[PDB]
RNA sequence: AAUUUCUACUCUUGUAGAUGUGAUAAG
DNA sequence: ACCGTAAGGTCTTATCACTAAAAGATCGGAAG
DNA sequence: CTTCCGATCTTTTAGTGATAAGACCTTACGGT
């Protein structure tokens, strides 16, 4: 049967492991006499300043490239229009195919294959695209090439520097190529050519010979504009709006000419001021162009064509320097004043030609209405009454469509435009005010940097305001208050830009992490680590006492001449050198190295002999023209690959090339010098074999081998000495001298790495393409504890609850002598100073530092197959698997239940306290003053780290809890439900970053109590979860981790699962509220337990209801007696008790009320005066008065009998009552503290998201097909939980 | 308040947990 | 004959490298 | 003095099986 510790060994994990370098002996002074540290942070500075200048030399290319260009588009045009008037799917492949061709032919142009030009420019054009990702560049002499191109004497020592270095530039060019390719990518020429700009062309083309047949008197009209403006004064508007001149508008500056044309310069009336101005006449020929589309889409930009900016501000001055400039600039341009003419303007342009963005209209609802669900309502409610499948177009219309000013002016009532001559106001005074308000001097102190945040503030508020405003294609917009609107916002526009990066200053860290790469005048330094390339590669490691060292071998006298050290007798005392053998992938390095040698090629295309290869192989292998074939048989499928078994279905012959192949490698593997002694004997017999890929999955790990050899003292000594060798220790805080603690899991993969059983067997595999970084020293103003002085707990005595962190520094003043302290001034712990600890220390002093990539599980496959399928066969082999359900609470940050398989809570717990740390008290503190603050910049960033570092302390909570249960682990998906500010961890992104970092830690999990040995161990680590990917496409399941939605989990009774199915908000009106009481049956007192039962029926209240029936028929709310009932621990507590937010002006006011809803009832009844307690029916008597009144406070105590979730921050209350009893007859309350059910509010929503878990395995549990249902409706949720409990 | 780096600390010249880096696009 | 509901087809996902040896560029020295 | 050749440094080179699910649009059947 399948077993839980079956779960590992499934796929590799790549990972590295970043260590300081610390110099041993005279390294230093070496590194320091030749100079490379000053010569890799130069090459770093070049590199930076030389990126932007080999865009120029591409934009120069490529507009010289392009003009060059010359073809028909008839037959590609005729395409576009097929697909438009048909959508046959013949149609879609015809087109894509043309798109191909089209983006092939704009291809040949760069890289030299266009048959349209002559073979000599053509040749040329080849050279120089091949010669522009090379180090022929550097070397200057295709600029020499390149005509006319704009370099000075810098600029080519520039290039000069990175010759016979090519190497930093790969990645650049790796990205740069791309632009150049013929691929359907949107980052490219020719996709920007060919399916961006060109259909806006012919667009425009259409428009035009439209309107001319329309209003031929407009074409001379048109014409003299084009006199006007002057451009393309060579030919006519007429062949302008035609196919051939796209021959043109493909450089950058003829698409602005273009654009230029029909926007008219930013005075020249454009093409489409002239038509709206026409439109505005008000004549017949101003009718018959509204009949028709009427404006001109501008083409976008080109590629690599992208100003206020710079670089993050390194000192106060700086920003505040910048700022000034910022201020003085919007001062000195007067754009507040162009605002306030445009928010007057709004009142006489037609407004049928504006448009809002609809993906801010929720937000201008908050800005112009009471609340944010107002205005989207009140357009829906206008777009049906104007006329479920109308609801769905008008949703549509609504959810991804712009809206005209004219509709939602119409809509809303003029009071709108009152509250937007308000808004623009208010804030343009604000704006005023930030204009005219100084600068501080500095930013040392809070309300400095308070006066920056509100000026930001109030100029990123217009910016917003300005933002609202729709200017995306395809909508209707006037051109001069778009063109006005474009102007004003891109001068508002550095407005963000700086709020951003003040705020990032404002929160940066005091010292710097940036760090530049290191050489050592060496191109491929660290590369590799085989003994082959240690010439090459220069880096070398050491083990010696349990230490670990890296050797750096420089280059001598310009050349290389690498020492070689020999080895000795294992008892001799001295270091132990990595020998380490390796031969790359497969699949990769067998052709390379036998069948796609140019000697071969050579030979197969002019001969048929078999070719016999001597060269590298310690005996010659014979290569016969069948098996080059089957590796080049100028097909995509080669023979032996699935992909012919998949396109043919010749399995005999898929069978025979690959066992052919597999014997062929077999061969060579014996016969390759570098692999010849690898025992592979191993390796079953080559016919059993089902694929390739399997074969090379197999093969792989055998090809990689480490040993160690001793070396003496004295050659290593001697070789530091001469400079020969730079000799570094590998070090982290686990290999310091009073290191007695347990270590990171950096440092027990890098001891799992070198451990014998791991060198006999290889789990973890050490990768190559290490790098060498060195960090210079901070501008620290240093901070160190003294001798003599005291030195300060964060802790209590307790070592839960921490100092409040706005009294630690003046209980830290009152200690070294330099009431809220002084009422805690017992509770507080003092340290002499024994050692002196320097404040951010490692910042203090330049540091070497090596990243070295691993990979874990090196015996698995590349990646996992059907890990899921995987996983719910285990789940469905064992039913009895806890669930362990994850939720964030309101006054605990995160609490977990584990429940079983029948649904009974085995474990429930918070997890405030964290290592005797409660990080929630921790968090109030930080909110507390962060409202103290007013907010600032500061607090929020340390709240938001804090959230951080308290999720890294959860996952290794959770996970332990996994194992220790061997649970399934269910938690909040986050594309559903939403989560009020009250909740820590509120934050969408912080959340999901969580999930994302736990996906991760839950792949390669190591546990380091564990024996290396043992599953979980640092060589059998547990892989519970597939990779991830996105978000969006994780979907509910990833390995053992379920997500499900979060609503109806929180507020929702565990005892029989009752939701209060109503929307208050759908019944503040009277008669609303008036049919709200008529629709319930009846209500009644009992006379032996003094409560109030009320009987509702599932088909009443359907204008009331949500969208979502229960399973239940009926519900029995009952009124409970208030009565001091007492917990299991006996303290007491008024039964029925709700805690009820006050609301004044349709606001939540920060304040609570508490109500005892049975006695506020009878209050009522004996006011009323109404006979009762005889049983009989409450609800006639009650509304027979009509008496508004009394409707409204029953509706209030039905709304607050519903109010599941009742707690007050203050008192500490935090509880669940259910207004429903269940078969037992009792109702639910947390606050009887029984363990058998959720203690504390916050539990009850983990808890469900455990039932939700437990209702998607209950769903896998019952099918055949081991996948979960991929989601689970708030329907089907609110039937099974309240059927399961009946 | 010391760290490959981060977060929270201080019986311990350090503790507990986390930690896939680099390049390029981009948010 | 028109509309409502359910099933199928396809679009789309930030990626790459974690490398030793073959191939090519460079250059210092020897032969005629 | 040019040309050819050997050592050496640097740049380029081979490439295997594997998916997989949320979402939008289109199609076909059933109900009125």
């Amino acid at each position: 049967m399948t077993q839980f510790e079956g779960f590992t060994n499934l796929y590799q994990v790549s990972k590295t492991l970043r260590f300081e370098l610390i110099p041993q002996g005279k390294t230093l002074k070496h590194i320091q006499e030749q100079g490379f540290i000053e010569e890799d942070k130069a090459r770093n500075d070049h590199y930076k300043e030389l990126k932007p200048i080999i865009d120029r030399i591409y934009k120069t290319y490529a507009d010289q490239c392009l003009q060059l260009v010359q073809l028909d588009w008839e037959n590609l045009s005729a395409a576009i229009d097929s697909y438009r008037k048909e959508k046959t799917e013949e149609t879609r492949n015809a087109l894509i195919e043309e798109q191909a061709t089209y983006r092939n032919a704009i291809h040949d142009y760069f890289i030299g294959r266009t048959d349209n030009l002559t073979d000599a420019i053509n040749k040329r054009h080849a050279e120089i695209y091949k010669g522009l990702f090379k180090a022929e560049l550097f070397n200057g002499k295709v600029l020499k090439q390149l005509g006319t191109v704009t370099t000075t004497e810098h600029e080519n020592a520039l290039l000069r520097s990175f010759d016979k270095f090519t190497t930093y530039f790969s990645g650049f060019y790796e990205n740069r190529k791309n632009v150049f390719s013929a691929e359907d990518i949107s980052t490219a020429i020719p996709h920007r050519i060919v399916q961006d700009n060109f259909p806006k062309f012919k667009e425009n083309c259409h428009i035009f010979t439209r309107l001319i047949t329309a209003v031929p008197s407009l074409r001379e009209h048109f014409e003299n504009v084009k006199k006007a403006i002057g451009i393309f004064v060579s030919t006519s508007i007429e062949e302008v709006f035609s196919f051939p001149f796209y021959n043109q508008l493909l450089t950058q500056t003829q698409i602005d000419l273009y654009n230029q044309l029909l926007g008219g310069i930013s005075k020249i009336k454009g093409l489409n001021e002239v038509l709206n101005l026409a439109i505005q006449k008000n004549d017949e020929t101003a009718h018959i162009i509204a009949s028709l589309p009427h404006r001109f889409i501008p083409l976008f930009k080109q590629i690599l064509s992208d100003s206020f900016i710079l670089e993050e501000f390194k000192s106060d001055e700086e920003v505040i320097q910048s700022f000034c400039k910022y201020k003085t600039l919007l001062r000195n341009e007067n754009v507040l004043e162009t605002a306030e003419a445009l928010f007057n303007e709004l009142n006489s342009i037609d407004l049928t030609h504006i448009f809002i963005s609809h993906k801010k209209l929720e937000t201008i609802s908050s800005a112009l209405c009471d609340h944010w669900d107002t205005l989207r309502n009140a357009l829906y409610e206008r777009r049906i009454s104007e006329l479920k499948s109308a609801k769905e177009k008008v949703q549509r219309s609504l959810k991804h469509e712009d809206i005209n000013l004219q509709e939602i002016i119409s809509a809303a009532g003029k009071e709108l435009s009152e509250a937007f001559k308000q808004k623009t106001s208010e804030i343009l005074s604000h704006a005023h005010a930030a204009l005219d308000q100084p600068l501080p001097t500095t930013l040392k102190k809070q309300e400095e940097k308070e006066i920056l945040k509100s000026q930001l503030d109030s100029l990123l508020g217009l910016y917003h305001l300005l933002d609202w405003f729709a200017v995306d294609e395809s909508n209707e917009v006037d051109p001069e208050f778009s063109a006005r609107l474009t102007g004003i916002k891109l001068e508002m526009e550095p407005s963000l830009s700086f709020y951003n990066k003040a705020r990032n200053y404002a929160t940066k860290k005091p010292y710097s992490v940036e760090k530049f790469k290191l050489n050592f005048q060496m191109p491929t330094l660290a590369s590799g680590w085989d003994v082959n390339k240690e010439k090459n590669n220069g880096a070398i490691l050491f083990v010696k006492n349990g230490l670990y060292y890296l050797g750096i071998m420089p280059k001598q006298k310009g050349r290389y001449k690498a020492l070689s050290f020999e080895p000795t007798e294992k008892t001799s005392e001295g270091f132990d050198k990595m020998y380490y053998d390796y031969f790359p992938d497969a699949a990769k390095m067998i052709p390379k190295c036998s069948t796609q040698l140019k000697a071969v090629t050579a030979h197969f295309q002019t001969h048929t002999t078999p070719i016999l290869l001597s060269n590298n192989f310690i005996e010659p292998l014979e290569i016969t023209k069948e098996i080059y074939d089957l590796n080049n048989p100028e097909k995509e499928p080669k023979k032996f690959q699935t992909a012919y078994a998949k396109k043919t279905g010749d399995q005999k012959g898929y069978r025979e090339a690959l066992c052919k192949w597999i014997d062929f490698t077999r061969d060579f593997l014996s016969k390759y010098t570098k692999t010849t002694s690898i025992d592979l004997s191993s390796l079953r017999p080559s016919s059993q074999y089902k694929d390739l890929g399997e074969y090379y999955a197999e093969l792989n790990p055998l090809l990689y081998h480490i040993s160690f050899q001793r070396i003496a003292e004295k050659e290593i000594m001697d070789a530091v000495e001469t400079g020969k060798l730079y000799l570094f220790q590998i070090y982290n805080k686990d290999f310091a001298k009073g290191h007695h603690g347990k270590p990171n899991l950096h440092t027990l993969y890098w001891t799992g790495l070198f451990s014998p059983e791991n060198l006999a067997k290889t789990s973890i595999k050490l990768n190559g393409q290490a790098e060498l970084f060195y960090r210079p020293k901070s501008r620290m103003k240093r901070m160190a504890h003294r001798l003599g002085e005291k030195m300060l707990n964060k802790k209590l005595k307790d070592q839960k609850t921490p100092i409040p962190d706005t009294l630690y520094q003046e209980l830290y003043d009152y200690v070294n002598h330099r009431d809220e302290a002084r009422a805690l001034l017992p509770n507080v712990i003092t340290k002499e100073v024994s050692h002196e600890i320097i404040k951010d220390r490692r910042f203090t002093s330049d540091k070497f530092f090596f990243h070295v990539p691993i990979t874990l599980n090196y015996q698995a496959a590349n990646s996992p197959s059907k890990f899921n399928q995987r996983v719910n066969a285990y789940l469905k082999e064992h039913p009895e698997t806890p669930i362990i359900g994850i939720d964030r609470g309101e006054r605990n940050l995160i609490y977990i239940t584990v429940i079983d398989s029948t649904g009974k809570i085995l474990e429930q717990r918070s997890l405030n306290t964290i290592q005797q740390f409660d990080y929630q008290k921790k968090l109030d503190n930080r909110e507390k003053e962060r409202v103290a603050a007013r907010q600032a910049w500061s607090v929020v960033g340390t709240i938001k780290d804090l959230k951080q570092g308290y999720l890294s302390q959860v996952i290794h909570e959770i996970v332990d809890l996994m194992i220790h249960y061997q649970a399934v682990v269910v938690l909040e998906n986050l594309n559903f439900g939403f989560k009020s500010k009250r909740t820590g961890i509120a934050e969408k992104a912080v959340y999901q970053q969580f999930e994302k970092m736990l996906i991760d830690k839950l792949n390669c999990l190591v546990l380091k109590d564990y024996p290396a040995e043992k599953v979980g161990g640092v060589l059998n680590p547990y892989q519970l979860t597939d990779q991830f990917t996105s978000f969006a496409k994780m979907g509910t399941q990833s390995g053992f981790l379920f997500y499900v939605p979060a609503p109806y989990t929180s507020k929702i009774d565990p005892l029989t699962g009752f939701v209060d199915p109503f929307v208050w908000k759908t019944i503040k009106n009277h008669e609303s509220r008036k049919h709200f009481l008529e629709g319930f049956d009846f209500l009644h007192y009992d006379v032996k337990t003094g409560d109030f039962i009320l009987h509702f029926k599932m088909n009443r209240n359907l204008s009331f209801q949500r969208g979502l029936p229960g399973f239940m028929p009926a519900w029995d709310i009952v009124f409970e007696k208030n009565e001091t009932q007492f917990d299991a621990k006996g303290t007491p507590f008024i039964a029925g008790k709700r805690i009820v937010p006050v609301i004044e002006n349709h606001r939540f006011t920060g304040r609570y009320r508490d109500l005892y809803p049975a006695n506020e009832l009878i209050a009522l009844l004996e006011e009323k005066g109404i006979v009762f307690r005889d049983g009989s029916n409450i609800l006639p008597k009650l509304l027979e008065n009509d008496d508004s009144h009394a409707i409204d406070t029953m509706v209030a105590l039905i709304r607050s009998v519903l109010q599941m979730r009742n707690s007050n921050a203050a008192t500490g209350e935090d509880y669940i009552n259910s207004p429903v009893r269940d078969l037992n007859g009792v109702c639910f309350d947390s606050r009887f503290q029984n363990p058998e059910w959720p203690m504390d509010a916050d539990a009850n929503g983990a808890y469900h998201i455990a039932l939700k878990g437990q209702l998607l395995l209950n769903h896998l549990k019952e099918s055949k097909d081991l996948k979960l249902q991929n989601g689970i409706s708030n329907q089907d949720w609110l039937a099974y939980i309240q059927e399961l409990r009946n």
